[PDB]
């Protein structure tokens, strides 16, 4: 696997630990220091070790020193003392390191070494947080956590977690200009923020959009949106049914790959179930759109919120003809398997996946197919330890319980 | 000269026209479709001409009917049909066919006709391609790229670009036994591939390479290490100081050519400097090292992300023993005279190479000088258009690996 840190200070007494997890090796660990001004080095050789510092310190923040990833678990007391870094002052540590806590945190709740209640509180930091790496990073670990309810009958725990996630950048989707000006960086984080509060019924955006979209479909798509809002406008659009046939009928008539392909995320978007069908049906018959832009359709069918049995029911009923279009051992086919199963997280579908493929015979020993099932038993046993805890989280938050005065 | 051929398909109505770039013939086009079973002959006789497909069509592939050098250009809208091709199903097309396309999508970067921002993503289907020739032609278009980033003050970029590049092949890496095992194709690819990524700080190749090259030196070169592997072996031994001066010790005990030019590249990709001017003054006197292998030698050390300045300062000053040893219309003096300079893209190294040539009055006039001016001058445009957009793109792709896009 990948070798796991852990740290635990204990006044200036700084004791060090090391795990390849999922055994042994010189693992070169270097640190900062509230006091330190330079990067401080130790090369760790052993299972256990213990590095001094002259004096005691504020917080103490551990990276290895390798490529590729590793997990820095800093144990209980050292998170919290993080935690009060990156929200008094988190300039002190840089921005490509403020993402890596999150990937560190979140992930440790998986592991089992960190509960999610300090992860979700670590979150809290975000209001703050303006440079792309950590909000991104953020949003990395955050959005698999609903997209997993989205496929459980969980309505009121997810409607209450989509407008935390919109709480936290909320400072930031209000400052995102509706341009493609700045620099390469913040335009990708403008096209996406936008896209994300728009997608949830953040009304600045949805009505800032619909307007938008009125001006380019009134004037029969004539006017130039900017690239970025592009995405956002057009997946607003095809929500109604009267958006979503205009936006069908100018993906036709495109020859430019980028709207091209912002225009079919959107067309995948509606919770109308009947145009969903069609939009297998055809890019499957390979006509009206292209079959090798199938992938890219089932997927994205297979993510949404209500048409996520659709793209399951298509692929059991239609596997055979797909593999002769595709062939098994190739990346659509891997591609596929996994984004209409990997988001499931019950008991139920463990038997419904593993038995649909079991009957195969040899068309049932693919890597997909393996690698599918892991991460379904990694949900499940993700979420039924920590879906409970979510929910009393998500309630025990809104309190501001009107106190720092009394 | 060679013919290029542009391609411009709306619907069923597929546009062509012929130019005979760097004029008019009979150009016999030959194409499949996504929809198409057998093989279409068109026989194109004017400079622009049409014809019509029965059914519309998802791809469009265009080779024409002679040998040598050509490239298809498939217009904007049409190289994004083909890069969809690649990513989804890359089998549909040729081994073949897949390196043509790509040989020919990096060279109409440099022609005017394509941005490198569409090249550069078609060059992410390597991720999912196996076969050799394509692996080799990406891995020839793409290297050149940085080895004008070496000689210049670009670091961040280079080892992006670097990594960037190992990432796209780093999972045939992963697969690449370590023996002399396959067919002499798999074992072409092995051993270039092994010795790519061991060249560019994959700790994967360096921790198998170090263990075998330290089993291999503590055993004072007594163990038959595969040959395929032995190329990446030496190199990343001759790194330190004491790996190299002891490659060297084995360099002289060898009576096989094979396991003596697997030699010569390790010693000089170090990045000391002592050693590698030590090797230019002895194969050029030729005592330690032969005369003859100085060609093969200062070329490859001009070659050196560190080392190519002093192979430059050193033709220069030992220009007229040189010509002696090796006269001038060789093949040899020519192959010398651009291994030491063609990579150089400055407005200064321009001048520079210029006026040495032109001070040896008689002595200067040489088709390699020429042959040599032309692809710095070509050097210089290709970066001072194309280096910004990599920066970038590079940014962006690195972006293009956020794990939200689901929402």
């Amino acid at each position: 696997g990948f070798p796991l840190i852990t740290i635990t200070v204990r006044g200036r007494n700084v004791h060090m630990k090391q795990e390849h997890y999922m055994y042994l090796w010189h693992v070169p660990l270097t640190f900062i220091t509230s006091k330190s001004d330079m990067v401080h080095r130790f090369l760790l050789k052993t299972k256990t070790d213990v590095l001094i510092l002259p004096e005691e310190v504020e917080w103490i923040k551990f990276n290895v020193g390798m490529n590729g990833y590793y997990i820095v678990h800093y144990e209980d007391d050292g998170w919290d003392s993080l935690t009060g870094l990156l929200k008094g002052t988190h300039t002190a540590v840089s921005s490509n390191d403020r993402a890596s806590l999150i990937n560190n945190a979140f992930q440790l709740v998986s592991i089992g070494k960190l509960s999610i209640e300090k992860a979700l509180d670590l979150s809290l930091y975000l209001k703050h947080e303006t440079e792309i790496m950590p909000v991104f990073q953020g949003l990395n670990e955050l959005i698999p956590m609903y997209k997993l309810m989205e496929k459980r009958d969980m309505n009121e725990v997810e409607t209450q977690f989509k407008a935390f996630l919109i709480r936290l950048l909320r400072d930031l989707i209000d400052k995102q200009t509706w341009t493609d000006e700045g620099s390469v960086s913040e335009r990708m984080l403008r096209s996406q923020l936008l896209l994300l509060a728009c997608v949830h019924n953040y009304q600045p955006c949805v009505q800032r959009a619909e307007g938008y979209f009125r001006k380019w479909k009134e004037s029969n798509g004539n006017l130039s949106l900017p690239v970025d809002v592009t995405l956002a406008v057009f997946a607003v659009g095809a929500q109604s049914t009267e958006g979503w046939d205009f936006l069908y009928s100018k993906y036709q008539f495109s020859l430019s790959s980028t709207e091209k392909s912002q225009i079919e995320f959107a067309l995948c978007r509606t919770q109308n179930k009947e145009k969903l069908q069609w939009l297998l049906d055809e890019s499957f018959k390979g006509d009206k759109i292209k079959t090798q832009e199938f992938p890219q359709i089932l997927t994205l069918i297979g993510r949404n919120p209500v048409g996520y049995p659709l793209a399951w029911q298509f692929l059991r009923k239609n596997w055979n003809k797909l593999v002769q279009k595709f062939e098994l051992g190739s990346s659509s086919i891997a591609h596929m398997v996994m984004g209409t199963t990997n988001q499931f997280s019950t008991r139920t579908r463990l038997e419904e996946v593993k038995g649909f493929f079991s009957s195969l015979k040899e068309n049932s020993q693919l890597r997909c197919v393996q690698q599918t099932i892991e991460t379904i038993e990694e949900n499940i046993g993700w979420m039924d330890k920590n879906f409970d805890k979510i929910r009393v989280w998500l309630q025990s938050e809104k309190l501001e319980f009107k106190a720092r005065k009394f």
